[PDB]
């Protein structure tokens, strides 16, 4: 049994090879910003509320059109043959089975038409390239295969510098391949996906306040507050840092996604109460494809329900909306 | 000679199975909320008064109608007799003859009418039944029984992730019952309770401001601030962090008791500083039964009495009253 | 050769016993605030200024009516024969050499007209005796003897509760007394040894601001700002927290010292920028005199004031008035 | 290869005797400054922009009237032949070529002129000398040199307390001497120098708000906010603490460079995120030049401009300009 999601990086850390693990696990420069997405979860402390009716505690969530079993998604994590020859076909399987959205990737191993044809909630995550016309044909591939959003990662321009990486001197094995098939995006990017397709675009990578308010006058259906998992920029905050700041400034405007760090459902119940409409989790899923396979990723799924489900209760919210209104206070 | 509360902790540690000590040591989920508890006690600091009159320093307190030896009584701990066989009437009897509090459990291990016949000061400790009816008979029983105050816990809907629990497969011994023999409280139980009995009631597991004032509109006689030792939602505030604020917040409409990590007398001092009306103390308790039964509890409380008297006399309080009074300065 | 006050420390647990080596380190309870004396210390940053004249950079002060050569006295630390033969005379005539104020003690284990027969500028450190007119009569003695300023410690109602000592079993050996042959000391108490002495009263114990303010108003001539280096009452705030609102408060009616933790010119230097007129430093001293008797004495106290006129020197200060004036930043 | 400034270090240990490694990694005191300067950068974290144009990302600013390719130079490092035969010329050769300044000392062990005739950006550092008209004669020689700036240190009347170098008995080997052949220096002398030459003259060493504010007054063309790496008094307020402030008490009245610290191009990032004209890097320098000689210089400062370039980017600056615009958070 895992009865935590630090049981599943375990398990991943026996399985994989090194420096496929350390590709995973690792950040940009000194991994300031990789561990500052622990440290500042860590921080918060929940005010819970005691004395509400419990009798019917829900998880669910409306976001994007449609009712999701938690407020969480699966987040675009490249290349997923890369832990467990399923790949992304078995997240997705495990994501779909959860009631749980699944993101797929620009860079999935496996084609987006093949892992949107599992079912589910698939959403779709766009680079913008430097044949621009490939970006509007990848949006429109998604949106004919019924992907459901288009989350358009914006903080990379090109790769941040991954010591990990270089110290290992990683690269794809030859058996992984961008199934599908950087330029740096800007806010005339951003009005071209808008144009090209009905569905909600979604910037990711937003950490500035008045980057979130030009989202929303940009006509984005949502932001996901995050700094890639201390991937890109070494030094850049966190996303729960800056969560509740732009929730204010967004006024109700867009949904407000955050990633970074999230290890337990009373992580995601501090995201919810500091202004999240839902979270991202990577690494975990990795974790747990790398583990076990799909069986490994409903595995996780079930884990974080239950804890989510047992924290919002135990903090007395029937459901997210009332997670939302609850308040907090930063520890040492 | 036990000099601090700590040697009671590395003696129970000597004698007890491990499963039976991490039930009584461990938290929820990943012990946030247990470590909390002592980061915000140490954080504390007392800015002492001199040259004060000392001829007569007394840590009695007047409490729910009567006279305390000290401000602090036995927290509610379920199950005694998993610690030494004489369970709960053990601590009793040393609680009655250090003049303090003893609170009886709902879940005792030895039926609530024999432990009230040791004598002493009985409070009784509710949890609400989905049997209602089983929930105003307890209390009932309680007030038969000679129970001077009802201490209702609210912040257990169900129990909280034990994952030492979980991975030790920890269960009851085939010995150890509830001898007396969860539904989610609600306002409307904590009314049902206030109808049925004249005694005050005292709701335990409030750490909101705004639930403590709607405990005083409630006609609570007292709260006691609490995240349960950090074993319910792993991530709640400490007690003594919200305590000065629902101090404020009360206006001397209940008294306001705190519990969690109080290991010395000094704590209790700090508890008071910030303006609690008395302290329960839980697992230092459990460790002086399970060392030496009920001598070991008395010379828990022979300690404690004493470290409150030093920590008293020597920030120059001659009163708990002159205690609540005193300024402190949060630390690093 | 000494080149830091920690070079003395090392020396100092090489030659003494164990358990006078904790009677003179350890501190009541937890030591949180024979800790906290430290890290207060650690965490005051100065702000430096630069460019001014530097001719004549003198560390001389002028206090309760004399010249001293630095900011600093020796404290009143009890039974220096515990720590080298010639105890209190060693460190009283190196005191004197070096133009320092020397603090004989009521717990003296040399008498104090003996020590006061050493010369230099002996202030002397009054405990209130139950019998009353034991103390005046100290008091008078201290005065027929020479001595400059009566310092009247207020934080020792009794002695704190020293786990180190208690775990040590530690007593007085049979060749150390209390050469000179406790009660609650009040503002009584000091108004009757105002009356009974024309030299200054030092009240020494002090940390709330409003007992600085009562002690201006009660003819002190000064107050040390001291937690009793952290063996009193255990979680008490240290003197450099409370050393700036203090001297605010004081508006120049009293001379406001400091004690605790200083262990180089630099934090004689921190403890002048938060506003003290002078520093006591007591166990460094103990240090120096069981490392090398009067001669340990004598380079500590050179090596203290090559490093106070290093970092007056390098904050731009050529006097002690200037290093007040000096800005200070908290840091991490 | 050597993928960040920490490889470097790792390597000059390796190659320099330990004696000269403690001189170069040392700073005064208990170092609590030199650790300052570190902890203070890995405290700050900075808000990234998205979605700007990064066609043309330049890292090149112009300063005391000249084009550098980053917003950095070498910093001035005493007798530098300590570190690698070639000494000097080593490293203004490899600053030279990579359009960077470099900063010629008082006490170089190879004399100005030969250093100036490598060519480059040369700056020149003045010490005031006792002898005042050797210190105008010096800067007339720089001058006649080709030097461009007078870099006046000011936070040294003499050497700080450097406890590893007196643990060591280290001293300059017979091979090493200033080549070109302390006083306080005091704001009559900054008025000499100003006065003597129309080079810009920029203090170096000024901590407090008002001296920033009196050397513009003074007529410095600009100012380096600096504790020396920690090497003059200990505790002394990082550089990078101070700089917010200083940049809006000078509004653009001068250059306000920072130094202490440095370790990446992200660590640049922040000190323009919080307004820094430009850094200057110390001891990462002479960790190149010991490992490999002016190859490595070249090295460091190819790795660096890379780093510069990547965070600009990733935080969606095109121009130092912007990253001056930048927002910054402060964590734990
Ligand atoms: C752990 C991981 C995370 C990500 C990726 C891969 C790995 C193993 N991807 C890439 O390598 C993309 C790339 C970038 C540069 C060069 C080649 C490929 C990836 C991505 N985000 C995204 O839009 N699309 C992606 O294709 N990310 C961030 C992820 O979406 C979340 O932001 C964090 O994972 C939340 O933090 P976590 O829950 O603590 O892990
Ligand atoms: C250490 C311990 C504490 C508690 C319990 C047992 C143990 C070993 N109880 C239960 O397992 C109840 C239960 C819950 C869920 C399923 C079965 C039983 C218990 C309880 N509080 C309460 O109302 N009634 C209880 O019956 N608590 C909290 C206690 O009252 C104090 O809140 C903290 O102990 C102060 O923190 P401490 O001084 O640092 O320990
Ligand atoms: C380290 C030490 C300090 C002190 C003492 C002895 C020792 C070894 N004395 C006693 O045991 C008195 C006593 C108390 C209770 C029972 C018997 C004797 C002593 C004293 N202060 C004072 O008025 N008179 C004293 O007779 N102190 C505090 C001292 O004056 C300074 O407050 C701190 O030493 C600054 O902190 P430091 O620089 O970090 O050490
Ligand atoms: C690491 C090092 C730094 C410096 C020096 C030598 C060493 C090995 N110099 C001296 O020994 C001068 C001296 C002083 C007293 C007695 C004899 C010689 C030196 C200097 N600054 C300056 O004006 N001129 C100098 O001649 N410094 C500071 C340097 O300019 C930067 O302020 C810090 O290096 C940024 O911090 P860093 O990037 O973390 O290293
Ligand atoms: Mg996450
Ligand atoms: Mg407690
Ligand atoms: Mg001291
Ligand atoms: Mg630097």
């Amino acid at each position: 049994t895992y009865v935590s999601l630090a049981d599943l990086e375990r398990a991943a850390r026996d399985v994989l090879p090194g420096e496929i693990f350390d590709f995973l696990a690792g950040g940009s420069g000194t991994e300031a910003s990789l561990v500052a997405n622990r440290t500042a979860l860590e921080r918060v402390f929940v005010i819970p509320r005691m004395l509400r009716d419990l009798t019917d505690v829900t998880t669910e969530i409306d976001i994007f059109g449609r009712r999701a079993a938690l407020p969480m998604a699966v987040a675009p994590v490249a290349y997923q043959r890369l832990f467990h020859p399923e790949g992304e076909l078995a997240v997705a399987r495990a994501a779909r089975d959860a009631g749980v959205p699944y993101t797929i990737c620009t860079l999935s191993s496996v084609s987006l038409e093949e892992i949107a044809a599992v079912g589910g909630r698939p959403w779709f995550q766009l680079f913008w390239l430097r044949d621009e016309k490939r970006s509007l044909d990848l949006v429109r591939r998604a949106e004919d295969a019924g992907c459901e959003a288009i989350v358009f990662t914006v903080d990379v321009p090109w790769m941040g510098r991954r010591l990990r990486d270089m110290r290992n001197g990683f690269a794809l094995p030859e058996w992984v391949t961008a199934a599908n098939f950087f330029a740096p995006a800007t806010w005339e990017s951003v009005e071209a996906v808008r144009a090209h397709t009905d569905l909600p675009v979604v910037l990711k990578g937003i950490l500035a306040v008045e980057d979130a308010r030009r989202a929303v006058d940009a006509g984005a259906g949502g932001i996901v507050v995050s700094n890639h998992g201390g991937r890109q920029l070494d030094g850049a905050v966190p996303g729960i840092e800056m969560l509740g700041e732009i929730v204010a400034a967004v006024s109700g405007g867009c949904e407000v996604l955050v990633d970074g760090g999230i290890r337990s459902g009373g992580d995601v119940l501090k995201a919810t109460a500091l202004g999240a409409s839902a979270v991202l989790v990577g690494r975990p899923v990795m974790w747990a494809l790398a583990a076990a396979g799909q069986d490994g990723v409903r595995q996780l799924l079930e884990l974080l329900a239950e804890e989510v489900r047992d924290a919002m209760g135990l903090a007395g919210c029937e459901s997210v909306g009332a997670a939302r209104r609850l308040n907090t206070k930063l520890g040492v």
